[PDB]
């Protein structure tokens, strides 16, 4: 990304946690497959989805393993909170 990406959270703890170097992690965009993740996506933000997707963006760091696949979800502190993940239907 060319500009300055502030991910959407109410509160980013983790671009916070670091100082000056925030890794430059990979933002994430909120997945669009499958849609209930995408739902579920919403929920660790607690936004909406007319809220949401356009400039809202997810830093890696509020995964537990930093990887968006299709079954996970952002969460405010891995280290703290409890990491929504969800099992998607094989197929
Ligand atoms: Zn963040």
């Amino acid at each position: 990304g060319s500009m300055p990406t502030t991910c959407g959270f109410p509160n980013c703890k983790f671009r916070s946690r670091y100082r000056g170097l925030e890794d430059n992690r990979h933002f994430y965009r909120i997945p669009k497959r499958p849609l209930i993740l995408r739902q579920r996506w919403l929920t660790a933000i607690g936004r909406t989805e007319e809220t949401v997707v356009s400039q809202l963006r997810i830093c890696s760091a509020h995964f537990e393993g930093g990887e968006k696949k299709e079954g996970d979800i952002p969460v405010p502190d891995p280290t703290v909170d409890k990491q929504i993940k969800i099992e998607l239907p094989p197929k």
